[PDB]
Order: structure tokens, then C-alpha cells, then sequence
């Protein structure tokens, strides 16, 4: 129920963020480029990352209003990563619509991603903050940007091989999703506080939430009911996607199981999909990943303890808790 | 001969620029990503853009040394555009080597371009300049970045059609190549001078040189001797590339000629290539573009008149003059 109100707040902030986003990427020449760029932002994303920005600036000092363009920067960066990643992953349809590359082609999709990335920094420039703050915000966003490319690169290398280790996958996801999430919180703080203890606490919360997010999604993809998930379980198995669940299984399973799993991994199909999920349960792999996600969530909030009590800290605690309780 | 010394200077500055470039993109994890990113920079580009930066800061105030990272930013941006553009243009081999996408694949090439773009801004952040200057440099680079994507987008749309107008092609090239060149000079000034008259003069010189560069290359591609060009003339004709020469021809040629040119445009071949170049000469199209390039060169230098006499202004005048006299 409170989640309903939390989403009420989240959706409330989204409005401010959205006006800024679309004033940066309006319908102008060239349109094909700007509509291609506008496609994902227009899908009506919930703007969780920007929300973490503005909400983080309130858990430390106040006036998230000054963290609007920097929050926009982060949402623009997130969107550009989706466009390019969809090209690489060969993703057919984001949301209930075709992906940017399928509609406008790979070349225009690359350019749209580029435009989106470029405008994240134009958003960073438009920020209204002290030179020292600005300089420190630009540098947080840049380092997260680099980690993001590095995490996606390691993710591409995985394709060159059948198995991965828990350590390999965690180093990859940390930069793919964790980095930008951490940057969201860390940038929120910086904009409203000079308390290095808060920032270190906000950063740790973003890092952990960003990672647990994805891990929980991978978990849901296997054991979430189809009807509700809108689709059958195990599409990540059919995809041969490297998740923490699959890494745990490869680390713990005997040769016989490993080899059978690999036959029916990333290759009627109802039987093979289930036989694969059964192989994973045999070794507690799904449950394992579920626990890791919950622990990171606990550690994240238990790190916000350091900040004062406000409804802003409240939302950050609720969000983190929601991100791991949902189906 | 003086060109030999100019290139001696250019190559002299390249050293400083190169150390900074490779400290930003060193051989680190992940390597496949960082070598893919290092591939074009390692080709030993002459760093003309960065040279314009440091040289421009000397034509106004002095101490180009403080314009090193901002110059690096621009060279990193130029390099990322080459990687992505090569993917789009289906370019087989830059220089005497394979392109990034052919060696590492399209996905890793996209990521390499992304990393290169991200590190341009990490270079911008590392700059050692007053907050006001920094903020104004970041904003010049961002707007040129946006123009660059816009110019490349319009260039992609051209493929959707057989003919283009002189106006269409100039609006496209202006952002593709002109913008970044203008930014190179404009950013040089800003770093060393608060004279808005210099900056407007430097900017105008960069814009014009950047555009004339490309126009002269297209001219050479047709009428430059093969032996010397290292290859036969008219590969742009076989490519069906939209240049100012082709735009002038489509604007001036009669229907009969238009239609024949289109048959043998972007499609033994020695005869068709020559028949196409002959069609262009009939209407003065090649000569036309040559003159436009020379005029822009004259206008560019005649705009540097405003700055004091130094050897820095000297090099900027020589470079502009070289860019249009070479073969
Ligand atoms: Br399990
Ligand atoms: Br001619
Ligand atoms: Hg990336
Ligand atoms: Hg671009």
C-alpha cells in the first residue's frame, strides 16, 4: 500500500524530470534522429535512477530541485545504454514495442544512442551548482560511464565461452548496472551535502541496490509465475544469459549435470527449459542468488542508518525493499 | 619546405598530446575493449585537431600547455566518430589496416566508440582551468558533439535518395566535420583569451577550414593522379558518395545526363567511372567545388588578420593553405 504512495512520489518527481528530458531532445531537425532518440524515453520509463538522485539530495541537505539536470543526465545515460545494448543483445522489443535499431536500423540506432549520451553531458553543463560541486558531479558521471562500457564489454566476452564464475559475473554486473545506480545516489548527496560520510553511505546503497535489482530480475525470470510475468519462465535459459544463478550452478554442479545443462542452455522446449531449471534447483543456485540479493538490500539500507530520519530516507529504504519483494 | 617545418611543429605537439591520450586509454581490463579503443589512436594520426587547439591558444594569449587535456578531448571525440562511422559506412580498412568493427566485431566496436567518447569528457574534467573557462569549454564541446551526430544523421538519410542539393550537402558537412574543427580553434582561444573578437575569428577559421578540408579531399579523389593517390580515381563515384561536386552536378545537369550519371553512380568499370567524371566536368562541378574550398580557405585566414602577428597565427595560416594546395 505504501508502495502505492511511494510510486505516487516517484511518478510525481518523474514529471519534472520528463519536462527537462524532452526540452533537451525535442522534435527537431533531424527528426528521424530525434524521434529515434526519443523512442525509449517516450516509453514512459519510471525514472527510478533520477528519483534516486533527487531523493538522495533530500536525505542529506534538501532542495532536490537543484539536482534536476544532473538527474536528467543520468536518465539520458541509462537510455543511451539501452539503445546500444539492444543492438548488441539482438533484443527484438523493449516494453511492448519494437527496439530502436529494428525501427530505424542499426546505424541510426547507434547515432541515437550517441546523441542521447552527448545530451547527458549537455544536461550536466546546464546544472546550477557551485563550480566545485559541478566538477565533482561531472567526474562521478564520467567514471560510472567508463565502468558501464567496461561492464558491458566483459558481458560481451562471456559469449566467447560456455561457463563463468561467480566472481566474473559479479565484476561484470557491478559495472553494467551497479555503477550508474551508485552514481545516482552519490550525485544526489554531493549536490546537497559536504558530509563525506553520507556520500559514502549513499554510494554504498546505490551500488548494492543496483546490483540486487538485476539479480532479483534474473531470479524472477525463472521462478516467477508465467501468467503474472506475462510470459513463460526460463527465457534467460533459452537465451543462455550469464546470471549469478548460472554462475553458482557452474561452480557447484558435477560434470554430468554441467554437460547436460550446457546442451539445453542457450539453444519440446518446455521440457528442456524445466529440466534446466531443475538442474539449477538441485544445487540451490536460484535460492543462492535470491539470498545474495536480499543481503545486499539489507546491507544497503543498513548503510542509510547513518543519515537522519526523513521521508526521503524512507523512500530510499522502501524502494530498496520493494526492488527485492516484488514479483 | 616550410610545410616540412610546420609538420615538424605539428609532430612536435603530437608527442604531448599522445602521452595524455594513452594514459587515458591504457592497456588495462578489459583489454579487448581498450585495444579496440586504442586501435585508431595508435594508427599514428597527425593530431591536426589538437594542434589547432594548442596553436589557437597561442594566437590569442599563450601557454597552450593548459589546453592539453581539452585538446585531447577533441581528438578522442574525433576518434570515436571514426569508429562508429566506419561501422555505418561499411568501411573495410582505415589507413593500411582493418577497421575496428571488422577486427573486433560490430558490438565491441560500438562499445569502443562509446569508451572513446566517455574518455573525451574525462579528459575535459582533468583540465586545469578557471571554473568559468572550464564550463564554457565543456559547452562548446557538447554543442559540437550534438552537431556531429546531427550531421552524420543527415548523411545517413541521403542514402534514402538518389540526388541532393548543394544546400543539403553543405548543411550536412558543416556539422559532420566543420563543427569539431571550429570547436578546436574556438576552444583554443577561450583557454587563453577573453577577447570575444578573437574567438569569433578563430571559430570562423575552424569552421571554414574543417569544411574546405573535406571538399578538397572529395576533389582529389576524382582528379588526383592514381599512382600518387595510391589508388585509381573516382572511388567516391563507385561509392555513390554525396559530395559538393555531385550536388552541383545534380543541380545543373540536364535530364539526359542526370539519368545516365545515376545508372553508373554508386553501382568494365574503368569506362563507367570515367564517363561519370566526364559528366561532372561538363558542368564545371569539380572546378566549382575546388573554388568553394579555396574561397573558404581565403575567408578563414582573412579572418585571422584580426589576431596579432605570431608564428602561431603563422602555422594556422600555413595549415589552412596547405589543406587546399596538397594532392
Ligand atoms: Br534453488
Ligand atoms: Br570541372
Ligand atoms: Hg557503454
Ligand atoms: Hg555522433
Amino acid at each position: 500500500e505504501k508502495y502505492e504512495e511511494l510510486f505516487a512520489r516517484i511518478k510525481e518527481k518523474a514529471k519534472l524530470i520528463d519536462e527537462k528530458i524532452f526540452e533537451l531532445i525535442p522534435e527537431k531537425d533531424p527528426r528521424v534522429l530525434y524521434e529515434a532518440a526519443r523512442h525509449y524515453p517516450l516509453a514512459g520509463g519510471k525514472r527510478v535512477r533520477p528519483f534516486v538522485v533527487l531523493t538522495s539530495t533530500e536525505a542529506v541537505g534538501g532542495d532536490p530541485l537543484r539536482a534536476i539536470y544532473p538527474a536528467v543526465a543520468i536518465e539520458l545515460i541509462h537510455n543511451y545504454s539501452l539503445v546500444h545494448d539492444d543492438i548488441m543483445d539482438m533484443d527484438e522489443t523493449r516494453r511492448g514495442k519494437p527496439t530502436v535499431h529494428r525501427i530505424w536500423g542499426v546505424n541510426m540506432a547507434i547515432l541515437a544512442g550517441d546523441l542521447l549520451f552527448s545530451k547527458a553531458f549537455e544536461a550536466v553543463a546546464r546544472a546550477e551548482i557551485p563550480p566545485e560541486k559541478k566538477a565533482r558531479v561531472l567526474e562521478v558521471i564520467v567514471k560510472a560511464s567508463n565502468e558501464l562500457c567496461e561492464g558491458q564489454a566483459r558481458d560481451l566476452e562471456f559469449e566467447k565461452k560456455s561457463t563463468v564464475t561467480i566472481e566474473e559475473y559479479m565484476e561484470m554486473i557491478s559495472g553494467k548496472t551497479g555503477a550508474l545506480f551508485e552514481a545516482s545516489a552519490k550525485v544526489g548527496g554531493i549536490i546537497g551535502t559536504d558530509n563525506e560520510e553520507y556520500i559514502k553511505a549513499l554510494s554504498s546503497w546505490g551500488r548494492n541496490v543496483g546490483i540486487a535489482f538485476q539479480i532479483w530480475d534474473d531470479v524472477l525470470d525463472l521462478i516467477a509465475d508465467e501468467k503474472k510475468l506475462g510470459k513463460p519462465v526460463g527465457s534467460d535459459i533459452r537465451k543462455g544469459k550469464k546470471t549469478l544463478i548460472v554462475a553458482h550452478f557452474f561452480e557447484n554442479a558435477d560434470e554430468k549435470d554441467k554437460q547436460r545443462f550446457l546442451k539445453i542452455f542457450g539453444k519440446d522446449i518446455k521440457s528442456d527449459v524445466m529440466e534446466a531449471i531443475d538442474l539449477l534447483k538441485k544445487y540451490g543456485s536460484i535460492d543462492y542468488a535470491a539470498e545474495i540479493a536480499k543481503d545486499m538490500i539489507k546491507k544497503a539500507n543498513e548503510a542509510l542508518r547513518i543519515l537522519p530520519k526523513s521521508k526521503a530516507r524512507m523512500d530510499l529504504e522502501l524502494l530498496a525493499k520493494f526492488i527485492v519483494e516484488r514479483e
